[PDB]
């Protein structure tokens, strides 16, 4: 098997060694600049609290696996997990409501937990001064990891299986040739490798710069304090590091707690963000590293801890009879969005990262990476962990610094899923931005792009709207980053004509004599059709899982424009094209460009779309001028445009693409043409609700690599008859009808209880699914939610969706909910 | 020699046959759908007035050649030119002033002419009612062409030399294979060809669509009327078509005149534009074509002519005793900018156009095309005639229609060289457009781009400006599309820091394993330098003439960004890259993209540029961070940018390139950083004056293919030591010192008489040059003009520049006028 | 309906605006209204100041109810008012001219 070098003998790198070994890959060298007995990264100081419950399904499965593995990781009859459970307490109404949402995550992801009353909290954790406790969330399977001990036992069992450990060995560079890794440099010459995995914790960026790779993590310090012996605790625990009470979270004050014998450990994020320059740390001579003297531990700054110490004494008064014994400012990693950084680099074949990973998720990440390395894919969706998810503006040191600090500042906050950052904003805007501002655009952002969710100009339309379009009141939570205005935009889209900004849609140009050959192998469609055809198709992995759903427009013999889902797709195409070019003839070369930023697109949609466009174009837009899912070049308002006839909102019209410098003119020409037809600008709130009424899938939530096309209801898009395509062999014999799990459309019975995503779904009182996407449907006048459900659950069955602790009755409904016979889309 | 098919036996196509023959290329078939004896295009109805004098040097040389050739084109002792001279009369002060400018063109282009007083006009042309005549411009060598007769004599002499003519033969298509022309389709099968030249007059667009080529001409009708016998004219001329008086232009009333025996011919553009659908003309059966029955002649619409007929009787009262005998609405071509359309198509190798050409320029265009075909280049600069000069937005049928009609409406107007159209405007704007509007940008346009010439916000700076920067008053003509504000912008650029919009600069990405190989052959620089280098270099033709001056930035091993001069360059690179790819290995492929529209650029220039940028970037901008004429990637205001250190304005700073979606943020970050430093936005008026103070050349005026690098003072940019590059062999042994003509900088002695361009330059009372570029120099505080001058004329000599009839004393000055030791540009 | 005390109408809006309205829009004014006047409650331009603000000025989280029609941005505007200089639109303040020999 391939020669693997792992950089880092933290909890990540030693778990990864371990996960590779058990899969038969043992040609591994593990390097660490610290001594093997105590390498001295963040793992060497972590207190090891593990709270599994997480808004993210993947992160939650990573934590569940880590708990399982640490419990099994044992020597002299002592495991590496002490399963005391975990308790998060609420001291405000906002937090108590949020614990109900978190209990929802628990059930969604298969973690057992309960909400505790104030009295039951006191019974479980008598040290709590009960006066400000409104409630708790108790997960019995949570607990304390012994991460440093786990590292030592992983080293020992992997060593026996052939893995080589070199402590006191500093990586100073990475050797490469022809765009693949060939070795790792040390002052002692090069260690050959076919695969390098950087498991270097908060040194990740420094390692990354050695190959020109932006690794978007920031090292940040976080205070951890142990008290002196707490009188109330005398005699209760085994010394020196026993614990019997659940690990304790006090998220309203940025604090968490564990016992260490009769002492308390207090973790505080209740301080200013503290960026750390890794180049200033110094080279620690290995012989010098000890528990208080290691690169990860900076001097304690007591002044930062004072407020945390007061809140502690308030929550746990017994602690007022102890003192602060020892504290440090410990360094670990943060990232712009709080997700880890995993996967193959863009810059260098065979070079991977598994960085910015808490002890909590370590074994999970290791296992995914081991699957990635040995089989070509991870069994768990890595959409939110892949290093290549980031856009170029999100990779600058300044972006990483500013947003990673804000993620530290907010780490324990209750936040709505649509909550935008206040800064940095306005990084990327489409060419319609000034016009969007004139119309009172309410902008949210993703990928650096500013995106209108609705337009305040259209509030003037609410008085004219037919009552059937008026939605009911929303609760405060579903009402955040939402507006009644979206009803009006949905209304006008369904009955007049609307202009949506499609500019942020990932746009890739795949070009050259090998373009068709590349796309024919990567996609599930037969793309060898005369130019003009637009095909909705999938990208799969070799296990048939859905990596993406895409459109491919063939603009000429050698030129294809793809509408993709984000930069994981870009990176996927980039590498696949480079590999075909390198091992092909002069007829296989192919380039991939991300042209998103240099172009723009208006989705011009609704029943008056042809009336509008005919005023500013002499091109033929009739059905016989341009059929559904066809593209051609046209001129609109004097601007050359590529017109594609499809609509993610389910109405007549076209995506109109042009170069950025032309976009404002193209916008103004249409806007003016559309005055007599009541044209509006329409934003993402309406867009999302309308596409949901159409049943159209959104990659990353409605389906990921954990789903095959037939489970996702996307069989129509797989052309099984193709000689060859990635995933074909895996999908032999499967059908939608025979899928054990299927994506179902739910409508909410009461017409008004909106859900948002991730809420667990119960059939006959058992958790069998979870909301993937949802919105209020303005056309059907009810909340809609999607969920996978067991194949045995049928159209017309009834299911419950738990939202903030309350069961909401919904019915499995046939989709599309709107115009399933596509009457609005054809001729 | 190659098999050539010419489409059209008009004055263009038969002259082209002729010009090819005399150059030894006689394998020619000439096709025309009309009968050979009277093909029935525009040539069959033209009255044949030839006024040589023209603002364009090339057009003027085309007309001079046409006069020479038609005079030599003779049979039975009767030539095809009747050299009666030409007279343009002025009936307003505006026109009289403009005739003085036109006399300037005459001397510039070597055409003999004089300005006539009202009395002398009466003596030359006694029929003129003298009362509104303020003056005339008389060119004795002008005259009347007999174009239909010239066609017949060209046919006869080319036929004898082997050329084949097929009349009554309709081209219905063009055959091609592998991107080159292979034949012309008729109902009688295919006529093979290696080279096709479309000489199809106003059918040009229809021919063009047969290969997918946009031919930006519009067919338009123009009225031409013959009177009955004019009493005053009885007995004076040979019948039936004699003429003795000069051809007569009456541009203030859109009219021109010639005698036909004792009748008058009146040409009127004094009517609404009359677009013609060529598809509605009908197929004329050849046997039916006669003088009054031909595809080019539409029914006369007398109502349109009435006002012209009145003005005629006012100018020439003798005509009031005649009547209108016959009129027609004759069709010919117009183009967006009034230039013809020449050269190789972008779409099809070997397929050329020579279309939208007046009888006046016909032989000239034919000769250039013959040179192009047989030698690879024209001896006359075709910058303003090349079909590939147009930008994509300028090629839509709607753009062509609207602007070609306006060119018809303005054909006889006095217009300032900076006069913008009012419509269509706002086609292309940079990402800084809203910000430019906030600052009161005064926008002119070229290439479809809106470009600020100055910013009204900066008027507030005039009260603070040191008096030495305050320019003198401008006359009305040089003051049009000019503002004192430009002095302030030049001032701030020289002493603080300015932000120029460089977005419209043609930007080409040349990429792939054959990129360096292509550029090494096309340019005069050795580009095989590690990435990061920016090189100013030339593109030449095989005769050493300068096609372009360019920058090449090597961004990576296989990736180069060029800053070019416009779409002639784009088209040149496109074809050259396609040809290398087709006849190369898998290591020679190369793509060219025009990324202008998807990107943007700020030129951040002036002595405080480093102070400004250091506030919003942690990249190293010091001299040791980025040397002059080097590029690197940086981050500014959170935006990835490519920074190139050069300055067409002569100051410290950088061109800052980024993708369009990032541009506004990049703008705002710099704007805000620049507040304490007094940053301004600066426009093209200042830019032009500043670059002139630096002596930097502008392709298309300061040099064209008619100049070699040494004549243009660009020897430094030619690396003669290179093994190989286009033009090298031609330039062996030449030096700047030995050049018979050299580009000289002139400063105007009086400090105030501004010239604009094209004004003739006299040494010791002889016309020896002409102004190529000019501006008021704000830094040296005097008007500057460039001109080629004989090598014998030296620095410190004195020359006169004629501006509106007045000699302005100027001195030949060493350039650069500003900072010639580059102290402002280095370290 | 359950309505927050600051809940604005969506229509009719923009009846009365001060002469600084275009400038307020450039700066990302969040407008509420009373008396027909549009009144900025805070300015989105000033969100860029939050990263520079001393921690002592940073407010705690708000519950959903007190957080409606409220923004952390107001902390920054209060900060700059107390330590630098701020421009408030006082235009809607009822202004009466009492004039004539009986005015006093
Ligand atoms: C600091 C901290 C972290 C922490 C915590 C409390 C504090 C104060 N509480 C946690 C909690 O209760 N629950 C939990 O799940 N995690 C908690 N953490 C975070 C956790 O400590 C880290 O996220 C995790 O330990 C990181 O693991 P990882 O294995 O990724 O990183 P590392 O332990 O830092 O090891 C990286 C190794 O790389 C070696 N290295 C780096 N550069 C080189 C070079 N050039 N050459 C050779 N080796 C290199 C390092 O020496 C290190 O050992
Ligand atoms: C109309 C007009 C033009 C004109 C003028 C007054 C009027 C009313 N006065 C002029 C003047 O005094 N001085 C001057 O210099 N020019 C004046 N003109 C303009 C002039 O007539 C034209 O610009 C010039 O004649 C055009 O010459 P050209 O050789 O380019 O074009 P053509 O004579 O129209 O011939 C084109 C031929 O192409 C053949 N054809 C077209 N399509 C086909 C196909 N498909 N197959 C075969 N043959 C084709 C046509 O039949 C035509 O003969
Ligand atoms: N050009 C384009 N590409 C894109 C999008 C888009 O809206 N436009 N997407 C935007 O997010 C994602 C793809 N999601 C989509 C999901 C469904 C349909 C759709 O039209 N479905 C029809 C297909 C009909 C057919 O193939 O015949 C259907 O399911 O009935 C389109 C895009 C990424 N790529
Ligand atoms: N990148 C870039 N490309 C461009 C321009 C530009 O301003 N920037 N041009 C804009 O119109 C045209 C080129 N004209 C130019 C003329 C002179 C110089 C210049 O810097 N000349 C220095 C060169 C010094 C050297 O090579 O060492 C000089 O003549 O001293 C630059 C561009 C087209 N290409
Ligand atoms: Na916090
Ligand atoms: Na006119």
């Amino acid at each position: 098997t391939p020669r693997i070098v792992i950089i880092g003998a933290g909890i990540v790198g030693t778990n990864l060694a371990d996960e590779l070994v058990t899969r038969g890959w043992n040609n591994i060298t593990v390097l660490d600049q610290g001594p093997l007995n105590m390498p001295g990264g963040s793992t060497s100081h972590a207190p090891g609290l593990v709270f599994q419950t997480n808004p993210s399904k993947t992160m939650a499965s990573f934590a569940k696996y880590t708990v399982e593995k640490l419990l099994s990781l044992t020597e002299d009859g002592v495991s590496c997990f002490n399963q005391v459970g975990g308790l998060e307490v609420a001291t405000t109404e906002t937090r108590l409501a949020d614990l109900k949402r978190k209990l929802g995550y628990a059930a969604a992801w298969g973690i057992e937990g309960r909400l505790l009353s104030p009295a039951e909290c006191q019974e479980l954790y008598p040290l709590l001064d009960g006066e400000n406790i409104l409630g708790g969330l108790h997960v019995p399977s949570d607990g304390l990891a012994s991460a440093a001990r786990a590292v030592q036992l992983l080293i020992k069992r992997t060593e026996s299986a052939g893995v080589t450990y070199r402590g006191s060995t500093t990586v100073t560079g990475i050797e490469q040739s022809g765009g693949r890794v060939t070795g790792v440099q040390t002052a002692d010459g090069v260690i050959p490798a076919d695969i390098v995995v950087s498991c270097a914790g908060f040194w990740g960026a420094k390692i990354g710069a050695m190959i020109g790779m932006a690794v978007p993590l920031l090292p940040l310090a976080h205070q951890y304090v142990k008290t002196t012996p707490v009188p109330a605790q005398q005699g209760r625990n085994d010394q020196p590091n026993g614990a019997r009470l659940p690990i304790l979270r006090h998220q309203d004050q940025d604090l968490y707690y564990r016992e260490h014998g009769d002492r308390y450990g207090i973790g505080s994020y209740a301080h200013r963000p503290m960026p750390v320059d890794v180049d200033t740390l110094g080279a620690y001579a290995p012989e010098t590293v000890s528990e208080h003297h290691m690169p990860s531990r900076l001097d304690f700054t007591l002044e930062d801890f004072l407020p945390a110490w007061e809140a502690t004494k308030q929550l746990l008064p017994a602690l007022a009879d102890s003192e602060i014994e020892d504290g440090f400012n410990g360094i670990f990693s943060f990232t712009p969005d709080g997700g880890p950084l995993l996967g193959e680099s863009k810059e260098l074949d065979g070079f991977y990262v598994a960085e910015a990973v808490w002890v909590t998720h370590s074994a999970g990440v290791a296992k995914a990476m081991a699957e990635l390395l040995t089989t070509g894919r991870s069994e768990t969706d890595l959409g939110e962990c892949d290093i290549t998810r980031f856009e170029d503006v999100q990779l600058t040191p300044e972006y990483v610094s500013e947003t990673s600090q804000q993620n530290f500042v907010e780490i324990y906050d209750v936040l709505h899923p649509l909550q935008p950052r206040l800064s940095p904003r306005n990084l990327r805007v489409s060419p319609f931005h000034a016009r969007h501002k004139e119309l009172g655009a309410f902008f949210l952002e993703a990928g650096g792009w500013e995106r209108p969710y609705w337009f305040e100009a259209n509030a003037a339309l609410l008085k004219e709207m037919p009552a059937e379009w008026l939605p009911p009141a929303r609760d405060a939570w579903s009402g955040m980053f939402s507006s009644p205005i979206a009803a009006a935009e949905a209304w006008k889209t369904r009955t007049a004509v609307a202009m949506y900004d499609m500019t942020p849609l990932k746009r890739l140009e795949v070009s050259g004599p090998g373009a068709l050959k590349l796309l024919q192998e990567l996609t599930t469609a037969d793309l060898a059709k005369k130019p003009g055809a637009v095909t909705y198709t999938l990208l799969l992995d070799h296990a048939g899982g859905v990596r993406s759903d895409i459109t491919v427009a063939r603009l000429s013999e050698d030129t294809f424009q793809l509408g993709a889902n984000g930069n994981i797709d870009t990176a996927y195409f980039e590498r696949a094209a480079r590999h075909q070019t390198q091992s092909g003839s002069a007829t296989d070369w192919v380039q991939v460009r991300d042209t998103t930023g240099g172009t723009c697109c208006i989705g011009l949609w609704g029943p008056l779309a042809r009336d509008l466009v005919s005023k500013v174009s002499d091109d033929d837009f009739t059905n016989d001028g341009l059929k559904y899912f066809r593209a051609k070049n046209v001129v609109i308002g004097g601007i050359p445009v590529t017109a594609m006839r499809l609509s993610y909102v389910g109405e007549l019209g076209w995506e109109l693409y042009t170069s950025a410098d032309n976009g404002q003119r193209l916008w103004d020409a249409l806007w003016q043409a559309g005055q007599p037809f009541g044209v509006i600008a329409a934003g993402r709130a309406a867009f999302s609700s309308l596409r949901l009424e159409k049943g159209y899938r959104s990659w990353g939530t409605d389906m990921t690599t954990e789903h095959d096309p037939f489970e996702a209801g996307l069989g129509f898009a797989v052309k099984m008859a193709k000689e060859s395509f990635i995933g074909k062999g895996a999908l032999e014999g499967r059908t939608e009808e025979a899928s054990a799990r299927r994506l179902r459309c739910l409508t909410i019975d009461d017409g008004r209880s909106i859900v948002l995503g991730k809420e667990p779904v119960f059939y006959k009182e058992q958790a069998v699914g979870y909301v993937t996407s949802a919105a209020y449907g303005y056309t059907v006048a009810k909340p809609i939610a999607y969920s996978y459900l067991p194949g045995t659950v049928s159209v017309g069955d009834s299911v419950d969706i738990e939202y903030f602790g309350r069961r909401i009755t919904a019915t499995v409904t046939e989709d599309p909910l709107y115009d399933p016979k596509m009457t609005r889309l054809r001729g």
